[PDB]
């Protein structure tokens, strides 16, 4: 199951992500955007965004394999609690592009916003599954 | 926000509630169908299913209200964990003689089986949303 | 198993209640303080103070039984998050009249919040084990 | 606050942790053995226990930092769930030996077992605290 870096940079946020990660106009933003190709289609594009302030260093190279495990690996024991919020959204140009989307016109749409142990906002994940690849499981653990 | 109970009824189970909810021929099961009517449309349909060993008494106007905070009330200690799977699926014929679904094709589902303190399965909720009325946060937490 | 009411009322809040619950002057909260008896001694204490404005009606009955079951049944589906924080304290006067202590010095408090859907704290629990009688099992869910 | 590493080594599992980690006579087993210096003290006794096929490359240099941000750098992405069981216990004469326990008889528990996606059990570990020196805090998350 193939992954494809397509964008991946050190800007500051657009205004997009100005919100979406509380970042200001003089922070230092990693962007990655990824798809995933579950053979033989590309069906996923997960895009993520984190401060340079805190993972001053990245590569090409570890996009391609885990940067859950990166980050974790850097600063896992600052990281205290994660947000997950997931939506159905249209289609945008975007996914049209990046992934095969037959005649589907909508995505399953994972927002995940990991905050660490002082309180910020530190990173900022969108992951985009066509519908009939998205899976969730979880729990929900229940009584006193 | 208005709650219609199409089906309700104990019966024994049909062969897809003995594999959803491990239930045998000779067990009471619960059915209880609605939808709900944000409004003004009906845009979520609402399957449960639980043991009438369990839960000996149900009535129209509980359904009409809460059966989660009915069956806390009368259980809710002995419940111990839930696990929940959410994915996206056709609409079926059913789907559509109940809910308003204009030029929808897909629904996102929730799939969530509850346990008891003695390890067995006693409930199964099938969550059928439209597409854009479909939004689930959690966390997540992270670190040691 | 079983459970003792020691005290239970209906009263505006003291001054440590007024920190833990969030609570003002004029908040009528009802306190229940419990010992628990798992034969063939006393030694869990369960201090328990919520709003009566959420929760109007209440009995010595009910303390006997679960507050839980009955809180789930009333508003079970406005209760949002709960936050736990487990320390260990020195045995207070309360807990050597209350508790068969034996020789034992320390406690283990459970301290539990409970909050609604609109954001307000809504409940309080103090729960005081003796050190042989604590048990607590969770997860934890790892992973992206 | 300052991390000592009294045992380091790679064995086969002693008898208990035969039991604790599910492991055989002819696993590979690294075994950690940390105290924390919380100035001026040392207070926790941290036991991790892990399978080398999983991990199979270790230094005292890691330990002295972080076993958990390791870990997660090298599999994050196949670790599953976690187990917790939190108990108090008599201290040991381990316990004795390499921390301040003052006018302490007791020690706060906390166990923790850490499962793959593929199911086994792969990481043990035992984290003993004096009772001053504990506080654990989560959610809880409640509702439908
Ligand atoms: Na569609
Ligand atoms: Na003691």
């Amino acid at each position: 199951t193939k992954t494809t870096v397509h964008k991946f940079g050190l800007e500051p946020p657009s205004e997009l992500i100005q919100k979406q990660l509380r970042a200001n106009l003089d922070d230092d933003i990693w962007e990655v955007i990824r798809s995933r190709k579950i053979d033989g289609e590309h069906v996923i594009l997960d895009k993520d965004y984190f401060f340079r302030k805190h993972v001053p260093h990245l590569t090409k190279e570890i996009c391609e394999n885990s940067i859950y495990e990166y980050i974790e690996g850097e600063l896992g024991l600052s990281i205290s609690y994660a947000q997950k919020e997931i939506v159905a959204e249209p289609c945008t140009d975007e996914d049209r592009e990046l992934l095969d989307l037959r005649g589907y016109d909508h995505m399953v749409v994972v927002r995940n916003y990991v905050f660490l142990e002082d309180t910020s906002l530190f990173q900022y994940t969108e992951s985009r599954h066509r519908l009939d690849k998205f899976r969730f499981v979880d729990f929900a653990r229940r009584g006193k």
